[PDB]
């Protein structure tokens, strides 16, 4: 089942081309319905925090954080490039990378949850583009500016509630050209193991977002570049890079 | 004035020993009042994120930064009964090098994006106190300081925020089990509060009620289960917190 957030933070379930509004994620229908093209798609979550895995394609998962300010609206499939929220090419970097990833939206609070019970706390899966500024990532104290600058996390188009996270494909296309491709069965740490690990020291709240890592093929980006990340059984995330920004003031 | 959050996420202003409830932070009074001793003090903010500064007391060219998730927030001890109300910070199973760092904390009032240093402070709602709990061992080995700085309860915050203050003219003092361990004058900050907020805003938009930590003075030492911590910031207040028993295997 596809669950989405749209317009002024509304929730709904996608029924073909019809968006059936619900009271809360996957909740009872309110009675309103909208044509998919007529709504403004939003990241399918309202996270208190975003936890991301490093190399996943290490005795334990490497983790880093992104603030919610990194979230960027996904392009509406009915009009991709005309609606996707642009990721400004930062003035502080010159090594901007992209990383297509499978993303997890937590459904139930998780604290000290064993691997075998981890997926039961998942609301659904969605797609993300972990934007990275590699040049500052090497010289900064921590990856704050490198991974958590504004819009460094396009997320969407919606989440799928029924899926086998360890058996799906992630394909990233840059300007129509396939640049990344990977099978989640090749994950060093499974989604379940990742969520479980995190829960040992950090409680995951309902609707928090967890990035599962990026496959091989990470390349550079240029202003104007158009990205398309398709994840079998989930959906396709459309996002693009905006023009180079100048000095802040 | 002193603004606080209490009970079921209610906001209020402090007058002596009375908490006067308001509609939002510093908002209109509702007409309800409570005795301080009768309410459950909460961290004075509901941050979308917590941005922290690294070394900042007397050298880096730019402020070093790191994040903490809201899960790190821990209730401040109520000044009317400190040790009996403060939310304990469990001594984690994953570390054996837990350290304390008392710090001045800032609570953002108005959204900040590309704000120059000279306009920074005008966007501040107020100032409060914090203890940046740190697990030093994992901090050296892990990929990033996630469990080193963002483990549950790694951020006691409170007791409340002060709206009227000169951030660069106050003292931060940390006491452990009745003994002074840290003492720093904020005028000795490498980066001023205004510069820190400004810097952050050049790439990261700060939302209303986000929290920003401004670094810690010398005196960072090791903690032990049962330690009673007090961080006093002149003109702001005193944050009371404590370390709980060491935890064992997660499951």
């Amino acid at each position: 089942m596809k669950i989405l957030r749209f317009n002024e933070g509304r929730w709904g379930v996608l029924e073909g081309e019809l968006v059936l509004e619900t009271d809360g994620p996957g909740g009872n229908p309110t009675g309103r319905r909208y044509d998919l093209a007529s709504v403004t798609l939003l990241p399918p979550a309202t996270p208190t925090k975003i936890v991301c895995v490093g190399r996943n394609y290490p005795k334990e998962p490497g983790l880093f954080l992104k603030g919610p300010n990194a979230l960027a609206r996904p392009g509406n499939p009915r009009d991709p490039w005309g609606t996707a929220e642009p990721v400004p090419y930062p003035f502080f970097t010159e090594e901007l990378h992209y990383e297509g990833e499978l993303a997890v939206v937590v459904g139930d609070r998780m604290r000290h949850v064993p691997p075998e019970k981890a997926l039961d706390h998942v609301l659904g899966y969605t797609v993300a583009v972990d934007i990275t500024a590699r040049d500052v990532q090497k010289k900064d104290l921590q990856w704050v500016r490198a991974k958590s600058a504004d819009k460094f996390l396009p997320l969407g188009p919606w989440l799928e509630t029924d899926l086998n996270p360890q058996d799906t494909w992630v394909r990233t296309y840059v300007n129509g050209t396939l640049r990344q491709e990977g099978h989640t069965s090749q994950m060093i740490f499974s989604v379940a193991e990742i969520l479980s690990y995190i829960s040992t020291f950090m409680t995951l709240e309902p609707l928090d977002v967890v990035l599962t890592g990026t496959p091989e093929g990470v390349g550079a980006l240029r202003p104007g570049d158009r990205l398309e990340v398709a994840v079998e059984g989930v959906g396709t995330l459309f996002t693009l890079i905006g023009p180079k920004e100048e000095r802040p003031w």
